[PDB]
């Protein structure tokens, strides 16, 4: 049991109910996490209202300090947390480790970000005469009370990405982390702790998603929601949300477009390593390969040879593909394996579920008809659809209805570059698996995938405001 | 009758109901417009998604060409335009004839802003050593079919600050002008339609709000809401969005701080001219003062007096202050002045009524449980209310639900600038009326205000997303 | 004769003694310009300082009016202004048109860069929290005095964009055109005189560059120095300065890197009109081809066979080739091929010369030990060096003393932008011969080549300086 | 003697002929620094131009590492640094403390103001249509050896701030210190080899600046100089340097003009800490106090209190003024004082020199025609120049050679701003006596007092230059 504590105006503190978390993998129970109720998701708020003034108060170079003592906790116990966080949703202890050094360098990074984030001077006369000794003094502010939610499988990375940009800036946070990685949430909520932020500038949340989930988002102290999940919450969170600043990043079916000239060797490394990665358990892993017939047969081959050499197993073990986080999901992954394969799908590797294990599959022969064409998975499941020309590869990828990012591997990169303007994604990457790409690079998505830019720097604008003094030269 | 036609894919058409439109001033009938169905309102977005891409293929160059050959036309039927919208919406002729000039001023500075936006390229390396031969070549893309909603006070000039800022950045427009200004609406389309715009590119939307208003709104053809109105259809529009961006100016209840060393003579001017500005039918006018007691008796004798100037009467004659836009509005004021006059408030000026030519109220005395404290009149009444000191003026000016801008008149500019900072508004001016000023400048609102940032480059930005290409250099 | 005057604080003025001018082909008398005193040139300079401070006082908006004035004027006058341009230095009729039209388009192009040009406002606390509310309101301001010197081969156009970007930020002009292209430079005054700037504002030197030269440089009442011409006056130029700033763009050896995968018939057009383009007099033509020796000779045949294409003659006929500006020119280029010839070069074409008309040399088989292979001819001269690696390509391109541009032509991008990082130039075209290439791009030189970066909007901010107003907020 | 070493590729190294440096106050011998050959500088030229390329290869995230060991070491040994450096110039001891722990400062927001500089990417299609599919991919880059030059006064603070913002960028440096203040110099290059930068990366240059001087300046090996010394040394570097860029901080004579409204005891305070900071030892103290007679003998008599509260006497002892640093200084102010004096001028304090002590003068009645109304001391010598009018004030401030900074004490701020438009400086203070301000702030000086801009960012900016590479998109 344990018993975690939420991290509430300085002070940790436990519910009447609780929530007992369990080991994806073993079963193991974990702990325990603190199972709120509105009147308590309301102190925190008016803690975090109330300690919004002298936050925007300090000076830039104070909040980026105490950022930095956070990120300095978190590479100190690293260890520590990885081995929990690895536990807690099925993830590599090894991977694990490298989401909180990821964390630290996120949090160190918004920091120095923050800090040299400036205004503007604008001149009256640039729009008309009359108005040439009239300046506009412009400055940024925050927008007051941020509430982050972090996934299940990035419940630490996912979260700093939210809470450091916002932090710098001026803001309050309020974290609410997944229920199953909530105790890594609140692992992350001990390095603020020590860090020594002022009480009521960083609080935590926890509880049922369904008891306390439109409340908290709801709730008129709020003043920008990031979140980070499921199509169906982002979309209920656009409309919770009103006409309050939002920031989402939804699912993602992302295309890896193979073109007749591309070095298939790299190119099935790469497309192994993105749709594989954390048993596809990814919105950025590589979904779908529209490959163009002459080189299907032998880019598909490779894959195939490669996928026979990905370890299976468990967390402890640094298996390449671990137990999917639970039931629900691994159920659903079994969906569409079945539909696919029902209608002429080609399993080229063995089709085999132990418990929640799902062994990767590849399914060439995939088609437009099958749900696997288009559906996000979040299992290592790898449909491989063969176009005939790059219009058609563009005009399938464009079909979906998401939009985070794209692949194309090719030498022509003037060509590259052309396809890449068409695609309806944000960000497409020119020989290599999508990625996030150093947190410093912008990251959205179009269409169903998302509203609002992310990257250390989009982050810090997105969750600020702007104020105007203007004023007439004598 | 007239029966004015809808631009809609190059071509001009009518539909089988119209809406007959009238002087709010003589009652005369000025014409009739389109009563579109849904099925019409489907064919006007079909021909704009269909046309986008070929706009988008133009260069910036040819595009911003012909926003200049639409603002050379404005400015050459500048009065024939003028003629109408002053009668269409009860505005002096020369004030409305303004308009127009503001439109294609609007329309050119957007044009030329929009060719001079670029891009950005990011280093691997400033994130992690590991990826420093990999870079973001970042540029900007529009974000497809913008559909933009003009207010009746300014149904030209607050629909091109719309139109050009998306049409340059490769978007295409569904223009929905308000029912009582959709002449002078459609007046504006013919601008684009001599232009040349290719067919598609820029459409008209006419008719009954409440037939139709849901409708366009919701459609799944439109990626960004461009409106302008009351507070409450920006919210219903804020959910109607749903995940998708919106930008949204609504209500203001601007405050003007008075403190003790005021020049009481300059601040009555901005006062007057802020407040009594087209009847007070403007979401930035100033709309309650709060002057330091000791300074309030010398400042309201002078607003007094120059009240007693204000010319009353028909558009036509330039009349400061001219006839509500309808019944159902002059109705409301006349409710909000008797409530205050009910509750002890000091009428200054006479109360008198003739039609819906309401006089120019200054109500002295006016308290915070009074309506006209907090709710935006949209007609010629002023409240003065009275404090005792600078940190109860923004102890009140804050208190209101709006945030759009705020006014300070003081010699202390550092203390100026320091209560800036605490005024919950987008702008504060520092001895000046409140004003949109220049539109180059950032303009947007705090609160219930709005959602999204305005001003040229601003909007320019925002009706725009971003396209990543990362490569990896040999 | 014609006497063509100076433009001097809003008069055309005479001199005592005059310079008679010839159309370097026909011989003809164009007509004669003044050659000035230093006397003249201390009333040059004292209107334009007596009139800086009034121009700097208008708004941007205004400045950038009398530019677009100007442009007009000059796309009105086109075919007169390059009638008598392409007589005085030898340059094909449609060819000397396009230059007074790439004026104009840089002209507007300044005058619409400069009124979007702005300030900054910064933090005290981004750099120590005692300092949190201290602030920087940052402007840019004009140098003053702006002394511009455009070449013989665009005695227009690179005058322009000297002119245009310096005026708009409110800095006053002092032209000084070269001697041969004096009528061209005094045509293009005429269009500043008629758009109606205010005296003292643009103003036009003549006269002999020995007798004068380091006269109006050196002169205390010059700011910002921008030349364009060979490098022996450009390192005069930055001793004369002093410690003000100067903008040069001396001379250049561009090479072309052609590797073993490179589309030879797409390079060899490329490098065809880069090198042979106005008779090789240009500081960015393709001046030497360094090909990897297992596709010598195939582009080699091509590029002969083009040469071979290359009309050969008068202006009034559009020549590709057309007689050099004059004799020491000629013999000086003579000499190169001499050398190059008698020490073992091959040339493809036949060498011969017509009074000042060169005809076009291909010299395959140059090697280091030539004074083709390093120094600029400024004639139809093209020496074609045999490489072995990619390595050497680089050694013996960084090895010139220039660094204007480079090219690569090849098909792996990613290489090709690793090798233009090695490359000591200010720009690199990868499949593409060398060109200034739309004038809103940067435009540097690196080594011998120049002095400070160039392009409308960085002409802008070259030209103009920064004042910071420092105060602290209350 | 100790016998200090110059850091030159990796190792520390004597040279034949040493330099004794004494304590400027006792007279005691600190040590002995190299008095280098030319042949030695040869060596370290070649050491750093060798080492450039592997250094500008490196991440930013690497260089920026190096950086702040350097920082955390200078933090350690801060104590051990400013007992030495206190010695050597004469500076109290606790502000030499101050002077290293700037420096560390300094050189920490270089390196993370370093990585995250950013290149752009430009359209063609804004320009011209026909090259709409071209882009300018444009990227900053080091210019390469970076010759850093400090001032007695700031040997360390002014040694880092140039050091840093070269390095982080990929240049190479060598440091050559005053000699009076290269035992410091050479304590501070220290810290750079205990840090382990690469070697050649960073090199000292020690040695009579008068056998050395033009030499190391006039070098082909050097590509950018950066100096801070005095006016006469500054124009022969500006010719010396020929067409190579510069960075230059001269003299000044900053005025602090104080009108009818100012708040004399706020202004007294700031003028005397401003006025006698270092014994007037400082480029932007406040030289001359141009004051409106109205207030003169109010504003001179808190000034004149103040005075007599400065402390006098030895650095171990941290007298507000101590002995200037060296003889033929204290001799130079000593005639300032005399002339005006004899011109009579009115000294309110005691005039007393005690070997090259001199107690602080407090100058009234100062004219036009005295010497110490114009040349900077560098002494603790301050002159009241009383005026009758801001324009007065204004004109005489403007009279000066000199440009660096300027302070205007008045309650009105809208004129305060239009005042300093018209100040030929670099900075304008409102309230507050004449400091760099937090190293963010861009620093510059008009007229003789320099070349270029400085502040962290800026710093950045001038060492380093651009390459662009252009393509076309497919
Ligand atoms: N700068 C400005 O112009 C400015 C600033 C602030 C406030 N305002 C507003 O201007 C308003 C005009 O009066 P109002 O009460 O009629 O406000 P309003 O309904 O918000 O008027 C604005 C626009 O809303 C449209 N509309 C109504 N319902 C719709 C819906 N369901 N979905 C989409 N569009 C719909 C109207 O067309 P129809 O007229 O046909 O219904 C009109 O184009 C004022 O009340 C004031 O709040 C203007
Ligand atoms: N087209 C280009 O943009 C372009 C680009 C790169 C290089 N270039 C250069 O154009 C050059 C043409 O040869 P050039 O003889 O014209 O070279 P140049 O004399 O150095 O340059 C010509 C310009 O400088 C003036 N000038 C000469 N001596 C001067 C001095 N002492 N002080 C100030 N100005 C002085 C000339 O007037 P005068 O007529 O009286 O000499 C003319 O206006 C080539 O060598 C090439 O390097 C042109
Ligand atoms: N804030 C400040 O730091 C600041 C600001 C403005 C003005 N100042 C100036 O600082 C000066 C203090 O130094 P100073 O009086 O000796 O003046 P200075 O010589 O101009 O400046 C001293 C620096 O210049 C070096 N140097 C001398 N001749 C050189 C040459 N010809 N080429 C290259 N470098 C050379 C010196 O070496 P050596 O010392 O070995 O001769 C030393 O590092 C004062 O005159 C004052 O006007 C300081």
């Amino acid at each position: 049991t344990k018993q975690y504590k939420n991290y509430v105006n300085g002070e940790w503190k436990l519910s009447e109910n609780e929530i007992k978390i369990y080991e994806p993998a073993s079963g193991a129970e974990l702990g325990s996490v603190p199972a709120m109720s509105t009147e308590e998701v309301d102190y925190v708020y008016a803690s975090a209202k109330k300690a919004q003034p002298a936050w925007r108060a300090l000076s830039y170079i104070e909040r980026a300090a105490y950022l930095h003592k956070v990120a300095d906790i978190l590479m100190r116990d690293k260890e520590k947390i990885g081995a929990i966080l690895s536990k807690e949703v099925a993830k590599g202890y090894k991977s694990a480790v490298s989401e909180v050094v990821r964390t630290a360098e996120i949090i160190n990074y918004a920091a120095e970000e923050g800090l040299r984030m400036e205004g503007e001077v604008l001149e009256g006369g640039s729009f008309e005469a009359a108005s040439k000794k009239k300046i506009a003094v412009v400055r940024r502010e925050p927008v007051g009370l941020v509430l982050a939610i972090s996934p299940f499988n990035y419940p630490v990375n996912l979260a700093g990405s939210k809470i450091a940009p916002a932090l710098i800036a001026g803001n309050v946070i309020a974290f609410k982390p997944p229920t199953q990685g909530s105790i890594s949430g609140l692992l992350l909520a001990e390095a603020f702790a020590e860090a020594g932020l002022p009480a009521g500038v960083f609080n935590t949340i926890t509880g049922r998603g369904s008891e306390i989930g439109d409340y908290i988002v709801e709730h008129q102290a709020v003043n920008f929601i990031n979140f980070t999940g499921s199509t169906g919450i982002g979309e209920r969170i656009g409309k919770m949300a009103g006409m309050r600043p939002i920031m989402l990043e939804l699912g993602g079916k992302d295309s890896a477009i193979v073109l007749e000239d591309a070095d298939l060797e790299l190119t099935a490394k790469n497309i192994i390593a993105g749709a594989f990665g954390y048993s596809g358990q990814r919105s950025t892993a590589v979904k779908r390969v529209l490959v163009m017939e002459s080189v299907a047969d032998e880019l598909v081959e490779k894959i195939r040879e490669k996928v026979l050499a990905l370890t299976i197993g468990n967390p402890e073990d640094d298996a390449d593909i671990t137990p999917l986080i639970d039931t629900k999901s691994a159920d659903y992954v079994e969906g569409l394996i079945n539909d696919a394969n029902d209608k002429g799908a080609t399993a080229l590797t063995e089709i085999k579920r132990e418990g929640n294990l799902i062994c990767p599959i590849l399914f060439d022969k995939v088609t437009t008809d099958m749900r696997l064409a288009w559906e996000e998975p979040f299992g290592p499941v790898l449909p491989i659809i063969r176009v005939t020309s790059v219009e058609e590869a563009i005009e399938i990828s464009n079909k979906s209805e998401y939009g985070l990012q794209a692949s194309i591997f090719t030498n022509d990169f003037p060509r590259a570059f052309g396809i890449a303007e068409q695609l309806e994604v944000g960000t497409v990457h020119i020989n290599n698996k999508t990625q996030r790409g150093t947190d410093n690079f912008p990251f959205l998505g179009a269409k169903k995938s998302g509203a609002g830019i992310q990257g250390v720097k989009y982050s810090i604008e997105a969750m600020t405001t702007v104020k105007s003094v203007v004023f007439d030269i004598k």
